[PDB]
């Protein structure tokens, strides 16, 4: 069991093909999870799993720039359930982030930063007890 906020070094970033997997365990109580794919600064890719947004549900993705977020993308399929186990998968494509949970796939988020080999660190924060993070090459 790893302490969050934690960051996964991503050295040379991210390449189609590669898969990231974050295994951990939703608090109880848990208000939110997020994933943030960084190059420097901004964050290429911010995957944010809320649970109690108007009592809704839902998970918001995005991107920063200069320290401005952009148009949010929203999906409501929502897989986490506090106090139960979970696995994200990050699949790396040539045009998007491809993410699935428990093996269900749940959304694509297209890439807006483009250089994608400067990604180099993804930080894990928020509501839970994260196992383990890694990637490899499938
Ligand atoms: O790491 S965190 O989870 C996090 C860290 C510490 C405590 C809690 C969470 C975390 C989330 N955030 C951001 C990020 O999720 C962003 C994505 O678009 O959304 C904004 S809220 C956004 O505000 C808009 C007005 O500007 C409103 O128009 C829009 O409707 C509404 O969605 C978030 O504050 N930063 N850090
Ligand atoms: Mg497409």
């Amino acid at each position: 069991p790893l302490i969050v906020p934690y960051n996964l070094p991503l050295p040379g970033g991210v390449v189609p093909r590669m898969l990231i997997t974050i295994l951990g365990t939703v608090k109880p109580n848990a208000n939110r999870i997020a994933l943030d794919f960084q190059r420097g600064n901004d964050v290429a890719f911010h995957f944010n799993p809320r649970f109690n947004e108007n009592n809704r549900r839902v998970i918001v993705c995005n991107t920063k720039l200069d320290n401005n977020w952009g148009r949010e993308e929203r999906q409501s399929v929502f897989p986490f359930e506090s106090g139960k186990p979970f696995k994200i998968q990050v699949l790396v494509e040539p045009d998007h982030f491809k993410v699935a949970v428990n093996d269900a796939h749940l959304l694509q988020y297209n890439h807006r930063v483009k250089k994608l080999n400067e990604i180099s660190k993804l930080g894990i924060s928020g509501d839970i007890d994260l196992t383990s993070a890694s990637y490899t090459m499938i």
